[PDB]
């Protein structure tokens, strides 16, 4: 479906309703003007164990976020739209919110063509951003739907800590859904062309797990859980 | 509508059919692998007086393009999808074409939510690109649908040449369609936040004309024609 509105209030309610449904990760791109509007909906999302991956033009006071969950903040100056993408399944977009908050066009959709287009947009923003904050409140259960965020996390931590994974994804040879477990032993992150995957050692050998829309890897996944080595002991 | 395919051949035919309908401008983002596939469809588009704004990871041999029309090429390393957006009205996208050309998911749509998402994607690519070629074969009739491309052109030429315009667009106060004529006397291009407009001197004073989805300007337009000063004499 596509749901449409010209009420900022209605759109923000749809945004909140979308975040409330999240099980793994929400990616939020927001003008800093609207951080206070969504701050508590962030907090409540983190408190369910869902990852929040925020993009914002100025880093706010994040005192309140201490220990609340798994939270990543990247600085990107500047997108004038509020975007939320939940579990890679649904997006809510408020267009040009910086300039009209009020009556802007907004939409919510699960259509894969819209998700592809926005996934691609978010990856360009990712390339154009800098990581400013990472809080890993739950190192036994670090969830992602976006493999490029998962791989960025691997890149920053693998040299110092072992990282285990549970992944549900599509076997690109057979087309069937599988659940894999094992140890992350490497990764590919070719930033400029947006190729990204983890190399996961399983009982069947080391396989490559790509993200949404993957082609070259052995698996495609939007359901990723990492477990830091030693965290469960 | 949304049209979908898993045939590269079918998708390329849809891409060609979309370009064939263009009246003002086509934006094409292509891996360089596919330039030869679309080269002649570029040429034929230019020969109708339509602007081609190409993004590509490596600049090809463009000998053949000499004098053919109004052609802009920007280098961007690298997008793995073929995207064509025609007149701001329709997009065709072939996902991950670099890796599968063959059976990739492709789509064609006129839905404004898809156009908004891809317009936004293309603007990020624009920010991340460098202009490598500009050929102005028809200086009396330089057409655009994308105001950020039109403003980039103004930025590079206004100091050296007068530039006149004919614009059809929506008056953002009245909501009605108008046709405006006059002289371009300035512009706004705030690259990092993607604000872009021309300042057009009309018989009613100097007005700001923004592009698709504009809010802060006096007009929104996807139907822009520039005429270089002295070109008609
Ligand atoms: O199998 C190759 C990669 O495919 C996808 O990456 C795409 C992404 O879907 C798209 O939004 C973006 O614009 O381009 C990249 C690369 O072409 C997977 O998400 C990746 O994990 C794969 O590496
Ligand atoms: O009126 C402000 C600007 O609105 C639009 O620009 C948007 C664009 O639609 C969107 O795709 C992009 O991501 O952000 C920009 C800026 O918020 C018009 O196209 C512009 O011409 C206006 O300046």
């Amino acid at each position: 479906a596509i749901w449409r509105s010209r009420s900022f209030d209605e759109a923000i309610e749809m945004f909140r309703e979308s975040l409330y449904s999240a099980k793994n990760e929400v990616i939020v791109v927001t003008p800093s003007e609207f951080f206070e509007t969504i701050r508590e909906d962030l907090i409540k999302t983190l408190e369910r164990g869902v990852t929040v991956s925020l993009y914002i033009d100025k880093i706010p006071d994040l005192s309140e976020f201490k220990g609340k969950g798994n939270f990543f903040v990247r600085q990107f100056y500047k997108l004038n739209h509020l975007i939320g993408m939940t579990d890679g399944k649904e997006v809510v977009t408020i267009q040009n919110a910086t300039f009209d908050s009020i009556g802007p066009p907004s939409f919510k959709s699960t259509y894969p063509e819209i998700i592809f287009s926005q996934y691609s947009l978010i990856i360009e923003i990712f390339k154009e951003s800098t990581l400013e904050k990472e809080i890993i409140g739950n190192p036994k259960d670090i969830r992602f739907f976006a493999m490029f965020h998962a791989v960025d996390f691997v890149k920053n931590h693998l040299k110092n800590r072992n990282i285990y994974a549970e992944i549900t994804g599509k076997n690109l040879e057979s087309g069937r859904l599988e659940t894999l477990t094992g140890r992350v032993v490497g990764y590919t992150l070719s930033l400029r062309e947006a190729v990204n995957n983890i190399h996961l050692e399983t009982e069947n050998g080391v396989v490559k797990v790509g993200g949404m829309f993957a082609v070259i890897e052995d698996y495609e996944s939007t359901e990723i859980k990492f477990i830091m080595g030693g965290s469960r002991s």
